[PDB]
């Protein structure tokens, strides 16, 4: 944890502040190395040459490097820092006389510094890779990557989990150093570099996707496009396809920009050369399936309620002789469902739901280990809440029908609960309308926003006003003050009074005790006056304050039901996307064509 | 008072009027002084030199210090202006052939002017001391302080109410003049400058916190801030922290600046080097203290409020015969609450309440001296309507524990609303969650600034209409007509109406009198349209002007209660902070270091 870099820190400030070599080093005088005159490492791995290097002393470096010749080939102890080459650390520091001495002197150009300091982890801040040209290619040293080149430093590599230096190119906050490196990277190379995967598995086109380096994607996209005829103010530009649409790989690109954890990923949409793409099969084949899978759940929920609603019945048959005893109907033994002939399409309406909730259930369940859970289960992207309320829906609608073949008692228990649960399972559908898209996103981002904070701070409200007003009930008789009872209808009582549904418990026949009646009055001035009122105005303000994001939200999840919907039904239906190009002579590439007007 | 100034300014302006002499000083002629050619004041302390200097009339100053050498070396009558040197006087017009003149003529340049316009204090506007060396460092004339130093000006003094030159360089509307200054000061200066405290006891260091001059705090921590290595794009530096954590002291640096009435006090907390402390005690032991106290008051009040809930019992003993006598129950005697064996638990929950109760009295008595009264009552960032709604909680249990001991009738009255009391305490536990952080800090802002103006408003208009409802209704029988029986009941009734929970009081049997329709149809509109309304859009309108403060306030309380629950705890269990400097040589300080990046 946090509690090791500092105490390493403070010991290697000790080791150099004890061995009066190093602390000549760091004060790079004169008379101090010529009048001493080695391989002892510091606290963890730091020899003479390091210090000198890190605190830029180049006639230190010159006197030590002509006094010992083989100290420079010489890397550090691993514990916190592996490998530890002096060059990877000068070139940081970016001295031109030193990448120079030390090159003359021939250090390895071509080592590893896999050091827990170095590492893509959200602890360190720097992510540099293990090489020293991947170092200078990613500070920008662009006179110093040619020297570095120059004797041949493995322009492809792998390092710790095995990526490259274009990826550590990419994954960086761009400037000038950024595009003209890789300019340079891609012109040195002389299939092997465009082409290689990492142990994550991704092409450099799909992490630059997968990151969110749009200025980078459209630097590696400006290779790959050639231009027709340009007549004047018209422009008719073609762009390739067969990185942005594999359809024969496990992960396509447009389903993996989609799935990132990163809230960066979902502006790369309204780039072109995936933006023409995605409204094109959204305007053709998005809606005329996406509409009539709809039309037919609607058909298969309505038909599960109207089969729910006819629920049998058996009349009492032990005597109600206490008052509040009203139980008029109960559940009838399985053997009289088919007895009458007017309840077999009823049973055969009970038998397309639970054939539904099985169906369903075998299209999600593959559906969980695609991407992560929590990738799946809370990305309002592709829609986690509406698969959680499906899937238990499923389940509870299977664990009900189980119930009702079984014959136990008491089974309206999950069929409220799971009734209510299906068709607000409807919800989901309000993304191919453009007038329901952004109200339902807004009410999922509410809801996780402020309804559990007010929630959170009605409740400890709630419970001190009930208790308040049993304890002064308590000493009143309930025949003619109905409410306040028992305790919990007294906690439902104070629950609706609050948010203002039942009216004042007040009978004008009788009194009623004062205290009652002030703090009545001061319920009512800190809860509906109060609270409900600052509730709307925070949700207001943040209404203000998020109204921004939901349309760029709304275009990532319909690219995102896009690309699942493409990816769900089996070929023999969505078109093969785009031109094909053997018909032309290209040869086995599919293309697309955008007329834009500059 | 303020017509004071005005009147001696008056009589001042009289008397340089009627003299010819100080008459052509402000004229600054030429043959005048040497026609008429002297300790006389003025109205209120004033000789010749004074309103020379202070109208600057170079010619006048020279003839009559050439003339009389001894009047320059003269102070003042000092009944509004102690003191009063014509050095300090000329100082702020700053002339440098005056002060070179005067320094020829030597006057008393370790003078001292206590004067009733020399005062910190809200009458007047400046601040400067009594010195010439701090009026010349806090104009800033550079070129002077130097001429001042010169013949040695008590670089180290105190004064009124005895702070420093520091002190006075530091309370001041920051320019490129103080920060020059406070360096040139710093090091005219050769533990005798920067450790002297005041006589309201401040190192400078913590006078600055408790002002609130953030670039004099990063200059003053520069100069103790010692670098590590610096790698190229990160850096590792390190800060000193003896004066920021005293942990041995009455108040503590971090303890005085949240404290302050000043409204500036709370933007220090963002600056790095408090900030990244005070982020790492909250991440480590600021919550895992905190919260499981919650946890431990949380079980404590449902303890109460299920010992509470089971009060005894007593059946009636007097009978009812009048129609509205409904008490259907009583408290008995003190003898039966240990008869029954299933209430010893009960007795142990009320010993567990008053223990409780006790303890949190004995915790809160010596917090009430610690800062000021207004500073722990009022200042929201400390938590004032907490902590007096804790202490009214404790006392009010302590009085009907007392009351039941001494078995009294009627014990519900403080029973209900100690229990309300005690239940709304727990609100003050809200900000250990990032969730329900700003939404408490809003309603306690939002009450005291608008739901005070609505009351107020609101009181008026209902004791309007209940007065006008009672008179049209006091000729109609209360029997069918319930509500608006007698004047108190129609109060509230009007009160409910206006709140809308109670619907509106009609019987459709009879006919009702068609004032009521006229006065009821103009209180809708006058009441439910219009102001309810009109508060909602209200602390909507105020909730968009001050959402900017609540997360500053936020990190000033999560800062404050770090501070007050490090204070509280013995120091057994609370860790000391940083880490040690023995083991590393540098010698009993403390040491806390940051990775920025640049
Ligand atoms: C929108 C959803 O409808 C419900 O209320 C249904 C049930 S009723 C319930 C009753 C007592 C205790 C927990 C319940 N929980 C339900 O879910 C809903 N809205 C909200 S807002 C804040 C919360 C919350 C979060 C964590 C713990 C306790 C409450 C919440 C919630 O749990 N559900
Ligand atoms: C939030 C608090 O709950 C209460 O109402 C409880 C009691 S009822 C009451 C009845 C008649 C007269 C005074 C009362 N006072 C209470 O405190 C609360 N809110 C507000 S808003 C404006 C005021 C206010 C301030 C000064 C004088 C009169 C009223 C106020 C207040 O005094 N208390």
């Amino acid at each position: 944890w946090e509690q090791y870099r500092d105490r390493v820190n403070m010991l290697q400030q000790e080791r150099i502040r004890d061995s009066p070599l190093l602390q000549a080093a760091k004060e790079n005088d004169l008379r101090l190395l010529k009048i001493l005159l080695f391989q002892q490492r510091g606290a963890v791995g730091e020899t003479a040459l390091h210090v000198a290097a890190l605190y830029d002393n180049l006639e230190a470096a010159t006197l030590l490097m002509e006094a010992a010749p083989e100290l420079a080939k010489e890397p550090a102890l691993c514990e916190p820092f592996v490998g530890q080459t002096a060059l990877h650390i000068a070139v940081m520091n970016q001295n031109l006389n030193l990448v120079r001495a030390l090159l003359a002197r021939g250090a390895s150009v071509s080592a590893r510094a896999t050091g827990a300091a170095f590492r893509r982890s959200p602890h360190n801040l720097i992510y540099y890779g293990e090489h020293p040209l991947s170092f200078a290619a990613c500070v920008g040293s662009e006179e110093i990557v040619r020297l570095l080149i120059e004797h041949g430093a493995d322009i492809r590599a792998q390092d710790s989990l095995g990526n490259t230096v274009l990826h550590i190119l990419i994954l960086q906050p761009n400037k000038t150093f950024a595009c003209q490196m890789y300019n340079l990277l891609l012109s040195y190379d002389e299939q092997s570099l465009e082409l290689v995967p990492n142990h994550q598995g991704l092409t450099p086109f799909k992490l630059a996707g997968v990151e969110g380096n749009t200025v980078m994607f459209q630097h590696l996209m400006q290779k790959r496009k050639h231009v027709q005829w340009t007549c004047g103010p018209l422009t008719s530009t073609l762009y390739d396809l067969t990185e942005i649409d594999s359809w024969g790989e496990e992960l396509s690109f447009l389903e993996l920009v989609v799935s990132s954890k990163k809230r960066e990923a979902r502006q790369i949409l309204e780039q072109t050369p995936v933006k023409e793409l995605v409204s094109f099969k959204w305007k053709k084949y998005g809606r005329p399936y996406f509409c009539v899978l709809a039309s037919l759940y609607i058909l298969y929920m309505i038909c599960f309620t109207t089969c729910c609603i006819y629920r049998p019945l058996k009349l009492r048959d032990d005597n109600r002789t206490d008052p509040r005893d009203i139980t008029i109907l109960q559940q009838k033994l399985l053997q009289e469902a088919y007895v009458t002939h007017q309840d077999n399409i009823r049973l055969v309406g009970e038998l397309v739901t639970v054939t539904g909730a099985v169906i369903i259930l075998l299209l999600e369940i593959p559906d969980i280990f695609r991407v992560g859970a929590s990738r799946y289960f809370g990305q309002t992207i592709l829609g986690g809440p509406f698969h959680v309320i499906i899937i238990t829906y499923a389940s509870l609608v299977l664990l009900t029908m189980v119930m009702r073949l079984t014959n136990m008692n008491g089974e309206v228990v999950p069929l409220s609960f799971a009734l209510v649960l299906g068709w607000c399972s409807v919800m989901y559908f309000a993304r191919g309308f453009q007038m329901l898209g952004p109200f339902t996103i807004m009410i999922q981002k509410m809801i996780f926003g402020d309804l559990m904070r007010f929630c959170w701070l009605m409740a400890v409200v709630i419970l001190g006003f009930a208790s308040a007003f049993h304890i002064t009930f308590q000493t009143e008789d309930p025949n003619n003050l109905g409410e306040f009872s028992d305790y919990p209808t007294a906690l439902f009582s104070t629950f609706e009074l609050f948010l203002t549904i039942i009216d004042g418990p007040a009978n004008y026949s009788v009194d009623l005790p004062f205290m009652y009646c002030i703090t009545y009055a001061a319920f009512a001035i800190i809860a509906t006056l109060l609270m409900l009122n600052l509730f709307i105005a925070m949700m207001g303000d943040t209404h203000w304050r998020v109204a921004q994001e939901r349309d760029e939200l709304w275009r990532a999840q319909v690219v995102a039901t896009t690309v699942m919907l493409e990816r769900k039904m089996p070929r023999f239906l969505w078109p093969r996307s785009g031109i094909c190009g053997y018909e032309y002579g290209l040869g086995d590439r599919w293309f697309l064509r955008v007329e834009n007007h500059h």
